[PDB]
């Protein structure tokens, strides 16, 4: 998995991810815990993203 | 306040239908082989994302903080 992480001071973290199935998406982790996933856009908060990550992570 | 509905898929794996308080409807299929399929009812009605175990676990680690 190809992962490019950038620290964005005052905004949070940013992860650019490309899958082996050639699917590109961007994940932004704001300092307020809010998750934003672009591909099309979906926004989650801290608790929700953790639950979904628990499911996804198996 | 997440609403999660889980169903077993005979010969496939598990099905998770998820809705948020922000009302975001997505569907996550976890195959027994390890593959993860994520669906979203958005031009493109139902978008799809395909992952394998390693990829899924990494994205989770990113989302899970």
């Amino acid at each position: 998995l190809n992962i490019k992480e950038n620290d964005l001071p005052g905004i949070g973290k940013k992860f650019e991810i490309e899958t082996r199935s050639h699917e590109k998406m961007t994940i932004i982790i704001h300092d307020d815990g809010r998750r934003e996933i672009y591909r099309s856009n979906i926004s989650l908060d801290d608790s929700e993203a953790r639950q979904i990550a628990a499911i996804l992570g198996g």
